[PDB]
């Protein structure tokens, strides 16, 4: 297949690799929740980075618009084309999930799953490095 996920779920194999002194007030739960509703997003780009306008519907334009903004937004920076900001996966985790992902970044980096491109007023994350 050509449309494949980026960026699995994290279990207690996963979550035990990280100690208390990154997660915090974290837990598995945050991280399973984020992790997925992230390659959600990811999974979705990069189907249609593939796809046609066959395919393509609207919330393909939709997506596309929003995408190519926050990368024309960056300043032509980014030697990624696969990541997206925290602004559109935050509003689709946890409104109960807190405020924990700025806390997860560092529990999500230290096994390799994800990665944070700090550009301006804005934050984007790409499945590791190539």
């Amino acid at each position: 297949m050509n449309d494949i996920r980026i960026v699995p779920q994290i279990t207690d194999e996963e979550f035990k690799t990280i100690p208390k002194y990154q997660l915090g007030r974290l837990t598995l739960e945050m991280m399973n929740e984020i992790v997925s509703k992230m390659d959600d997003f990811l999974m979705k780009k990069s189907k249609i980075l593939g796809k046609t306008n066959k395919q393509l519907t609207r919330s393909d334009r939709e997506v596309l618009d929003n995408w190519r903004e926050l990368e024309m937004k960056a300043r032509k920076r980014l030697p990624t084309t696969l990541f997206f900001i925290e602004t559109d996966i935050r509003p689709m985790l946890q409104d109960r999930l807190r405020p924990s992902f700025a806390k997860a970044i560092p529990c999500l980096r230290h096994i390799r799953r994800i990665r944070e491109e700090r550009c301006g007023p804005l934050t984007f994350y790409y499945p590791g490095s190539s």
